[PDB]
């Protein structure tokens, strides 16, 4: 253990052992010590323009590098503002560690610990000076370990201020789990051969890249169908596994329902109840193998028959490893399939779709040539989302950030400055409608400031279209949903980005590409017609609902 | 799926699925459905006399099967009255699921579950009666599964009385993780191997039952050191394995502490901080292993160097098949045990009242590898951990974390509960026993086999002697005398009164005899005590 | 201020310097150096033998001084111990103050008890800087007894008060005046065209501050009055012939009856948790709410007018502004004159049936409870019978009211009122089932040579719970329990026991137990069949 003259010396410490590149955050007095303290450290201070966006940034990185985004803020509004971004980050499950500042202890004022418990996985007050280092660090296990989510630890102006001894504490990591008991895995292998509708149902821990390698090995070996919920959207394609059936939560007509339907045997990896409501695709005819870092959040509508848990990589691999052939298809699985090649077929269309304002249609097939593997892609909330959502397919982005329970507008733009953070060698575009735009648009200071290389594309129609439209569909009539129009270009220029507005469909894809290139901050708008919305809404399970 | 007449209905049900063989508790107007559906039922239906008994009952059956024990209580008072039971069982990882009633939804009110969270491992309630089922099986898992604790479940009154649609959620009963990784397992066998004074610290977990085969075979085939928490205090005794070197926690002259601060590698199998202050043992110059059914529980004084996370029992058969030769202790190692040696052997009487000693060693005459028993809390309980290494018993109830009085008897009674033709002796002082002593009424309606001892001081010893360490004057831990021989003969049950220090081995010996329950009041002289205290970790 | 050697020396000042005269508990070692200081100061030190009886007696303590009980317990199970009888107190308004030990502050990073009491009391706090120690414990007692009093909780680290601190003393604050002019004024206005006025009193109106007050007010105006049970001794059919009884349990009360007729309805000291307005609120009448604090506004309960202030205050005034007494409306008069029908009828003839009759056991207690007499009644069936007829006993006070319906509450709640005027004798009375939850205290009894006469109703299980399944399931479950011997269950402690026989045996053992100076018990065997009859007059019968 060492003597420090400041609590933050040590809490720097701590953040370097976890190996922090950077810190989001506004300062204030009560935190401002931790604020200087990182001025003799390696790791880069990030000041964002509103603390909901440090969290949103955060969230970014922990989602990428599955290691905690750290967001730093003071006390009082300092913490309350960062709620709602650490709400959205524990549902969507990715690492975010927030320390905030407090009054003195003699002091003790605003209850932060109660109010981060409800949207937190771990929320706690450092009371003494010794637990600092502890704290610190356990606030980072829990928000990575387990469905990975979001920490809050609150720090005493005097304690950071004040001398503390102690040591830091080292970054453990992810421990040493076991894989699923192999009398279980062979019981599952025996399962998979007697199977004649088989199918995988991907959840969160699916697309985490420590079972990257393992899923695609799995699916390589067994060629079984695999559907995914939004949280998984990012880990199987289209593009990368012919037998893929779509992501499923959104839409009504997804083959991986009707799979999961048809299935006579269903296998989640790394999914949870939460992330698709069970009553609506298990009937409970299929024999149902649950497979994760945790044992299933048994339901009503979902008791797994095997339950395999341990680390999820060593159990796809195991598994692999007792799967002689690959699964050929029964005459219904293929045509499932083979419908969804049509679907798909429709969906794409050929068509000029020259009209202005410009349709979802033509913007989404613009979007889709700007977006290779090389280019993250984040979305927001709105209806722009669902037409995203419809065609996910079709994106070949090196990631997309999407998932979204909490259905949080602004997301977006702090999404892309924090991914473009993680590799900024990279281009990061980022989509969302004026309302979400609005909401976290003053981080367009922050990424001229960073000179991110971000290009953000604002869907404009001037109102809250997502909550119109079902105020339509149940009221038939408009509340709360209209705005005023803005001067979007001048808007973003103002701030000495790049900017641009789409004035005609065959302006589109020389603008995007254009701003595209520019090497830095861009944001471009596009007015869009928004009347077809309706059709696209009668696809989703909304209606049902 | 079925359509239950009442949500009650369906509970019950959920409980039978759960194996649940019967429920402790106190009938209300709120939660009176549930009762009444239990009378269709297989599950027995035990009245206690106050609620918190119900939940130190329900924390003795979890404990020994491993299935959590049910209370059964009404809304408000009925609720409250659970908390230190609740948060005795939460503490030293007894499964048990506490099924509370409520106001009707349209009337909430006493929040109960913000005022169990704190001292329980699961707490919810009942709001939507299609999730009825699932909330309860839940409660089971949440307490059975990983380090096993207390759930509360609040059963709003309309949604028990009402209809309900469901099923029966099958019960799954607590996952089977795999054995830690091979690679990991290989890396803790070479660091053994690498290791000159290594010592397995056990903590909870190690001494469940499906560990204790493969913690065995682990500890024969590598004859390694090996000290436990108290929660583990039964996992490994003197007289089953030669380098032994007791329990920690208590005591400043244990072995167990003078080798893990020797040692240059810890091994710890199911063991979690809060079971024994890290800063007390550890110095962070040894590597260290964690073995457990969860992550470690990491604080500035125990981060593990390795970290294996699985089922415990192949992740030390595994770790023993890959180990080849057994310990050769180093000088220091087997100095250390040597002097536990010494110490064992100076541990190896007629004045009255009697001394701690002479009625320790009356005891454990009587307590045998048939016999099982609890531990309350009070100086009789320092006395009987000082010499926890000459008892023999089928298994001891002692760990208390919290330090609660009154436990004793009503762990005694959910103890005999699970295997009815054995003898359960069950000891408090004279504080401890009126706290839960309205449950000798539970006892003779049951027929308990039951010996409960007495050791009697007319006071609060455990507290007065710390008051007169630290002020050299006594307050508020002397109260007056009672006949407790007469106290249990009102209640139906055998009583006895050791009036002379001949008598004890006697009256104990006879009162071993009685076929159900019986009460011995045993005087004492702690005039000693200042000298055992000398003892402990000051 | 001042230097403190221990923050338990300026807690036991601060108790001082708020009149508590003993305090209640179990002492720990994080607790001990408070039990400690005490030695030195003219506080008594009472060791109870549980916890939750160190609260029920604070608070018959509270309830009858005015002035918080004080209970003192330890960290962890001490302070967990004290949660049902905490709530019990903040639920019958009873001021209380319980001190808990806690783990060092520095120890705390490893109970939130705070959390645990929240739920149950109107204060509950924790002490983490010295510097606010005597504070804190100040404001405990400022909002156990001002306003409408409740249970207030404070958690004390033990290297808080084992540590040196620095502060001083914080006097005792106390204190508004009636309320305004105008308002009283306007209601007189209400009452000059009433033609169906009744009274409904609330807790408040029977604390002592109003004895005077509220008796002129009465007598100037001669308005029909109905009390919750909460301020049950209010008001008696003695001292006010228009007096309707009390409103909360049985559905044949005057006192509903009025309040569906009246034309307006001035409450006093009443908040609806006391008893549901849905009960007896149609919003017919106007409504007038006369309380020390605003309203608590709710479905049935908006006041047309609402008056707040100092009580007293504001009766005197009122009563001032009372031109003539009223004249009974004919339907008014026929309510009142059907109470006082049923009060001869409800007097029933000889029951000299074993296991005796309710009605026999109610009748004995009526005698051997005089007017200077405190009766604390637990809850049970034998509660339902003892409300039926509270009008025939004539006790000093009477601890009956139970929101909570919380069993166990007679023994310590007699114990605690008679600390207070312990040259009187106070009888308690429970069934077995809530006699054994707080037996333990008699050995407390016998320690303190309480004159306490605690008298058991038993039936060998829990009626009150059994009766209830019956209606409801025509079968029983969980309600039976096996006997005991209970004279020789209380000799045991070495206070007096006794075991009534015979009906013939029942009078002449209550009164040798009466005569005993110092604790005795008597059991008496109850047979219960009757009690469909009584639970028919409940409202719950009709619900
Ligand atoms: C108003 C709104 C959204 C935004 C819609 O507008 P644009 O962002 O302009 O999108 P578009 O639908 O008009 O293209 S999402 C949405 C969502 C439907 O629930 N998310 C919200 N997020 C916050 C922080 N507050 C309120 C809502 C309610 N909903
Ligand atoms: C008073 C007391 C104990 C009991 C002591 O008396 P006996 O049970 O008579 O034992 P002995 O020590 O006199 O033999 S333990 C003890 C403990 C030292 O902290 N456990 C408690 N449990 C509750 C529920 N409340 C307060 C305490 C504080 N301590
Ligand atoms: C069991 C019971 C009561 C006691 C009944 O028995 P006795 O006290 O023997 O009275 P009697 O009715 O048999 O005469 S009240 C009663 C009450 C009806 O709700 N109060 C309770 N208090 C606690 C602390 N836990 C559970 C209840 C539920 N109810
Ligand atoms: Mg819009
Ligand atoms: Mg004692
Ligand atoms: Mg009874």
């Amino acid at each position: 253990v060492r003597q420090w003259a400041h609590g933050a010396d040590l809490v720097v410490s701590q953040l370097e052992a976890q190996g922090v590149r950077q810190v989001f955050g506004i300062p204030g007095a009560k935190i401002d010590k931790v604020f200087d303290s990182l001025l003799d450290s390696s790791i880069r201070i990030i000041p964002v323009r509103h603390e909901a966006n440090a969290a949103f940034m955060a969230a970014a990185v922990g989602r990428i590098t599955g290691k905690a985004g750290v967001a730093l803020v003071t006390s009082g509004p300092g913490c309350s503002n960062l709620i709602t971004g650490m709400a959205t980050a524990n549902s969507e499950g990715d690492p975010v560690v927030a320390l905030g500042g407090a009054v003195k202890r003699a002091d003790k004022s605003m209850d932060t610990v109660a109010m981060f418990s409800p949207v937190t996985k771990y929320a706690i007050e450092v009371t003494a000076p010794d637990a600092l280092a502890e704290v610190v660090s356990n606030a980072f296990r829990a928000a990575e370990q387990g469905r990975p989510g979001s920490a809050f630890v609150s720090l005493p102006q005097d304690v950071v201020d004040g001398p503390v001894s102690g040591k830091v504490l080292p970054a453990s990591g992810a421990p040493q789990m076991g894989a699923a008991p192999d009398d279980a895995i062979d019981q599952v292998a025996k399962l998979i051969a007697q199977a004649k509708n088989p199918i995988f149902l991907l959840g969160l821990m699916a697309s985490q890249p420590e079972n990257s390698k393992a899923l695609r090995r799995l699916l390589e070996t067994s060629h079984i169908p695999v559907t995914s919920t939004y949280q998984a959207a990012g880990a199987v394609n289209q593009d990368n596994f012919s037998r893929f059936a779509g992501r499923v939560g959104l839409f009504n007509n997804q083959a991986g329902d009707r799979l999961l339907q048809l299935a006579d045997l269903v296998i989640c990896i790394g999914y949870s109840p939460v992330e698709y409501e069970p009553a609506m695709w298990n009937s409970g005819n299929a024999t149902l193998v649950h497979i994760d870092v945790l044992p299933a959040y048994e339901e009503r509508n979902y008791t797994p028959d095997v339950e395999l848990v341990g680390d999820i990589a060593g159990t796809l691999n195991k598994l692999a490893q007792n799967i002689d052939h690959r699964l050929v298809l029964s005459p219904q699985a293929a045509e499932i399939l083979r419908d969804r090649q049509h679907q798909r077929e429709l969906l794409d269309r050929g068509a000029q779709l020259n009209q202005f304002a410009l349709h979802p249609l033509r913007i989404v097939r613009a979007m889709q040539d700007i977006v290779n593997s090389d280019v993250t892609l984040t979305v927001d909330m709105g209806s722009f989302h669902i037409w995203i959502a419809r065609y996910l397919y079709t994106f070949r982005a090196r990631q997309v950030m999407i998932s979204n329970g909490q259905q949080t507008m602004g997301v977006a733009l702090p999404w892309a400055i924090g991914a473009w953070l993680v590799n900024p060698e990279r281009k990061v575009v980022s989509v969302s409608g004026d309302g979400g735009f609005l909401q976290s648009s003053m981080e367009l200071e922050t990424a001229v400031r960073l000179k991110a290389n971000v290009l953000h594309l604002i869907w404009v129609d001037n109102g809250y279209n997502m909550v119109a439209i079902q105020e339509e569909k149940k009221y038939q009539r408009l509340s709360g949903v209209e705005f005023g129009p803005m001067d979007f270009k001048a808007y973003a220029e103002s701030f000495g980005a790049k900017g641009f507005a789409v004035e005609s469909a065959e302006a589109l894809e020389p603008t995007l590409r254009a701003a595209m290139d520019v090497d830095g901050p861009a944001v471009v708008a596009i007015p869009v017609d928004y009347r077809d919305n309706p059709l696209l809404m009668g696809q989703l399970h909304l209606s049902q609902i």
